């Protein structure tokens, strides 16, 4: 009645032991047979806490103090809070609670065969983050009891007294969970989410990991390794890790031999070995992602989960699991209104709850997550702007974004006649566009992955051994966590492309192979020596000619190895491969021969092959080029430049650039007709349809199958076109 074992708790015991302990029992009792390993222990109950607090009778003394106390007088609140906490600290456990803890402790050491076990003593409130309060590596009975005293006192931490007065409430209790320690002090640990927190995208599992006890990743005291795993392909048993980001992993929490009270754990530097390694293996990331899903399937909602790899066992444990739910400040949701209605002020009392109702947004100088105004806006909301009173003006006219640095500008689906698809380059933004209404990605560009995730010329990696001490050293630095220089290149392209394809899966993602000019390959590390200066880069060594050049075929092979893995192993079959700058029919033919050499063929595993139609020759021999491909994506930028003989970046001529020049239109017509008479895909890329609505009109009238737009131009164009139909 005072102490309950986790194995006898269920999620229906939340009022008795709190959400954390109830959830622990729910997993132990229901999921251990589904493979989830949760450490054992016991919870104290809400009536244990009440009995404890009745003493002489402390409960009513606390209640008296809290009565006459302004929580928004920050002195009194610190003074009264400290006072209350010392009373709880100086109050002894009732005789029955001590005996019952002792008997439960004695059974734990009996279950552990021997033994000098250690435990976590955590706070499980009948109600965050947490400020919570937790104790780790607590080795004997009296330590455990004193760590429990502290947990009990934590209910009346100052912010907790506020948080409750703010949520508008007495007069409360909590439960202490006493759980066996997993030895991740010599292993690794972290936190998993069964959605992407940033975007909200729920088809992915997020796994963060570092060395040591997981308290550090939970608290953000360390920058951890971050991994994304794709749910559908993980369930089919295919390799499902989309993205690996190495954390700096500066420090790690370990055990002390020297445990006075909270000195049982300490932070220590991570060696440079471990720092530039990934802290868990692919097999582990995957194994954890499976646990995440069986937990989420069971609870029927998004989950936030703590886990640890025991450095003794080797085995992965789930430790805790719970449900997951100009000017600047702390930030989901956008909003609009006049700045006064967007309310701009220092910080709200509760007296600011009527006039708060008389308004439509809140932006405040002070505050963090559990700020007064930040809670009213959850039940929105930019807090923690040092000076918005200053920056923002009393007039108007603003709109307040949270799609988590909470900006504040400075501003303010029907049937479509074509398919509106996205033009996407940055895989770090991919899950934020999963959400946007589109028909997929009609141009997934490769150049951000190469510039920004890889950063090194593939021939420098291919010929690593011919460098350059200074360069061998730079490459090795950059390729940390990957098996070899060439494996880095393939792996990172696979990650980037799998990520983009996963974002809109199962929807079409047309991946353009690399469209770099040689001056862009020259800027990569190790690149200049392979990329001589050209007089006219727009017209130089790039595209198909580069892919099939003897001098560069081993690099093309690398990019092909990545795409093939993405489709053939990762099961991301929604990927089509687009080939740019195909100048002649001999090049078209050479490229399909090259792809074939590298295991990629039309019809094999459903592969579809698209040509970027961007040279005038592609238009006047449309039908002839089209035999080699399943369709065209028209690159109107390059088509316009070559038809009209212009560099649109040169200001001296570029006023004559116009995708809707009659000469360019003849070219588009030739291409789009050729495709139509073969019942073949024809799309167009470029912002022309967005920037010139009549061009969009002309394109629908020509029979274009799709249009590919920057995500932030997608809704407007869709609506314009739908309204026209």
């Amino acid at each position: 009645n005072y102490v309950i074992w986790f194995e006898n708790l269920r999620m229906t015991d939340v009022e008795r032991v709190g959400g954390k302990n109830a959830s622990l029992g729910e997993m132990i009792s229901q999921l251990t047979e589904k493979g989830v390993r949760v450490p054992g222990g016991f919870a104290t109950t809400a009536e244990a806490y009440r009995a404890f607090l009745a003493h002489n009778g402390l409960s009513e003394r606390i209640s008296a103090a809290l009565a006459k106390l302004d929580v928004e007088d920050v002195a009194e609140l610190a003074r009264v809070g400290k006072e209350i906490r010392q009373w709880i600290l100086d109050t002894p456990f009732p005789e029955q609670l001590d005996a019952e803890i002792e008997a439960a402790w004695n059974k734990m050491v009996a279950d552990a065969g021997g033994a000098d076990i250690s435990v976590a003593v955590r706070s499980s409130a009948t109600a965050f983050a947490g400020q919570q309060e937790t104790f780790l590596n607590i080795n004997g009975l009296d330590n455990v009891k004193e760590a429990m005293h502290h947990v009990f006192a934590s209910l009346y931490n100052d912010r907790a007294i506020s948080y409750r007065v703010h949520k508008g409430f007495d007069i409360v209790a909590l439960s202490a969970g006493v759980q066996r320690m997993v030895r991740s002090d010599s292993g690794a640990s972290g936190v998993m989410f069964t959605l992407d927190t940033e975007s909200g995208y729920d088809q992915v599992v997020f796994v963060t990991s570092s060395y040591g006890l997981g308290e550090n990743v939970v608290q953000g005291a360390v920058n951890p390794d971050e991994f994304y795993v794709f749910k559908p392909t993980l369930k089919a048993g295919k390799p499902a890790i989309l993205r690996k980001t190495m954390g700096s992993k500066h420090i790690k929490m370990i055990f002390t031999d020297k445990a006075e009270a909270g000195k049982s754990v300490t932070n220590v530097d991570v060696p440079e070995e471990d720092r530039n390694r990934f802290s868990i293996t692919d097999e582990e990331i995957t194994e954890l992602a499976h646990y995440a899903l069986t937990i989420e399937k069971h609870y029927g909602r998004p989950m936030d989960i703590e886990w640890g790899r025991d450095g003794l066992d080797g085995k992965l444990y789930i430790l805790q699991a719970r449900p997951e739910t100009l000017c600047e400040g702390r930030a989901q949701k956008v909003g609009q209104g006049k700045v006064r209605d967007v309310l701009v002020t220092d910080m709200t009392d509760p007296d600011w709850e009527p006039v708060m109702k008389r308004a439509s947004a809140i932006v405040t100088n002070r505050g963090g997550r559990t700020c007064h105004a930040a809670i009213i806006a959850r039940e929105p909301a930019v807090v923690g702007c040092g000076n918005a009173t200053e920056l923002l003006k009393n007039g108007q006219e603003v709109t307040v974004s949270c799609a988590d640095t909470g900006f504040i500008y400075a501003g303010l689906m029907p049937k479509a006649p074509v398919k509106v698809m996205m033009n996407v380059g940055n895989p770090e933004l991919a899950f934020s566009f999963a959400n946007l209404p589109s028909e997929g990605i009609g141009l997934a560009r490769m150049e951000f992955i190469i510039n920004r995730q890889i950063g090194i010329h593939p021939k420098a990696l291919l010929e690593f051994d011919k460098q350059d001490d200074e360069l061998k050293a730079e490459i090795t630095r950059r390729i940390a966590g990957y098996a070899s220089p060439v494996d880095f290149y393939v792996d990172k392209i696979a990650e980037g492309v799998a990520t983009l394809a996963a974002s809109v899966y199962p929807r079409k993602t047309i991946v353009r192979m690399s469209d770099f000019k040689s001056n862009e390959y020259a800027n990569l590390v190790g690149g200049n020596v392979y990329e001589p200066h050209e007089e006219n880069p727009m017209l130089g060594f790039r595209g198909a000619a580069r892919y099939v050049a003897d001098n560069f075929k081993d690099c093309f092979a690398l990019e092909c190895k990545a795409l093939k893995r993405v489709r053939d192993e990762m099961g991301l079959t929604n990927v089509e491969i687009m080939i740019p700058f195909v100048r002649t029919l001999g090049e078209a033919e050479a490229v399909v021969k090259a792809l074939k050499e590298n295991g990629l063929e039309r019809g094999k595993n459903g592969l579809r092959l698209i040509m970027m139609c961007e040279l005038p020759s592609n238009a006047v021999l449309a039908e002839q080029f089209l035999q080699y491909f399943d369709g065209f994506s028209i690159g109107s930028n390059d088509m316009t430049q070559l038809t009209l003989g212009l560099d649109r970046d040169s200001g001296l001529v570029s006023e004559s650039f116009d995708e809707r020049n009659p000469a360019v239109k003849v070219m588009l017509h030739l291409a789009i007709s050729a495709c139509r008479k073969q019942n073949k895909y024809v799309g167009i890329c470029g912002q022309g349809p967005s920037d010139h609505p009549d061009f969009a009109k002309w394109l629908v009238e020509e029979g274009i199958e799709s249009v590919s737009l920057n995500p932030d131009t997608v809704i407007e164009t869709w609506l314009y076109l739908a309204n026209e139909l």
